[PDB]
């Protein structure tokens, strides 16, 4: 996959499963244009989002739905999404894994970028 | 402070000092409206961004400029900013510290919400 | 303080308050010698652990008690402590703030080292 | 694998490849007894460390060698190792992935426990 997203639940020590992910690309008018979406698998991963030929150099935003994810805990999170913005392919095509460790009021987002 | 931003440099083990921070609020048309701005202090902290008159419930973005912060390392980072979006005051007036521990290809963040 | 420890609760979005912290220094027999301890304040901070005189060059471990912190939560954490080992003052005195953002199955430990 | 270790480099945005990992288990006299070891693969993963016959409930330390890892950075890190301690299996036989996301003066780690 040129772009894969992987989500892990730091509170329970598990992959975050069946979580909705939206990816946007910044367009010329500076709006975020929908680019791809899906739900994470059993392993927390969302594969098959895009193709090389769609994944052009640009600025992309990944939004992971968190509003309801934390409900059985009893906690409403800092925001309805966990978000990270990254710049892609600005030095030639690369593959990206965006890995997110999530808690209600903290997370990390790491971009693992490899030369295909 | 209703909103304070603290930025640490995870590569060097130091506050991120004199880094430009921009705060925006999501507007009615779904664009980011400029809300506040400043540079971090010697301690990595940015105080005095807003007041309760102005900081109503809504969706805010903290954007920290990182494009050249890394330059001396020799690393171009994953993006020219580090961001965090949070929803405020969804249940009354609450002081927020947004803490960001930054590296070029990973960053953590915390929202600490009190009072 | 030459050494300060600050603990944030990533699940609730708060300082972690009244949490016990232990600090050890690695002795010559390669056991961990007790060095200082305390409980964090309302800001999640623990000040006054040591003095410059006592805080000699060495390898230190900070252990933050987590076992029951996460009980009201309904979660057993990955370990009874969150722990961070660091090497101190090996290029002259420095002051250290050890900052931990904690969730039951993830945490981040950052050493902020400043030279007076 | 009953236990897998994955190591990412947050400074460069890459798996941490060919890094040495030791795993210890706390012994009866409170010292760390060597338990397993290996080097991460090109994906930053270390498989095959143990089996259920050997991986009983207890306290384990995963130690990743970092002293010279960011020497090319020009950075001496916060300690020559990055270390995570976890209590294993404490409720029956689980599979554990220990994921470490490293910078010289910070890291983010995580135990993913599945059944
Ligand atoms: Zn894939
Ligand atoms: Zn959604
Ligand atoms: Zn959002
Ligand atoms: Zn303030
Ligand atoms: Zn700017
Ligand atoms: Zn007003
Ligand atoms: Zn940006
Ligand atoms: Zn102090
Ligand atoms: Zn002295
Ligand atoms: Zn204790
Ligand atoms: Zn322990
Ligand atoms: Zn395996
Ligand atoms: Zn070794
Ligand atoms: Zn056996
Ligand atoms: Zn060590």
């Amino acid at each position: 996959c040129p772009l894969m997203v992987k989500v892990l639940d730091a509170v329970r020590g598990s992959p975050a499963i069946n979580v909705a992910v939206h990816v946007f690309r910044k367009a010329a008018d500076d709006t975020w244009e929908p680019f791809a979406s899906g739900k994470t698998s059993e392993s927390g991963e969302l594969h098959g989002l895009t193709t090389e030929e769609e994944f052009v150099e640009g600025i992309y935003k990944v939004e992971i739905d968190t509003k309801s994810y934390w409900k059985a805990l009893g906690i409403s999170p800092m925001h309805e999404h966990a978000e990270v913005v990254f710049t892609a392919n600005d030095s030639g095509p690369r593959r990206y894994t965006i890995a997110a460790m999530l808690s209600p009021y903290s997370y990390s987002t790491t971009a693992v970028v490899t030369n295909p």
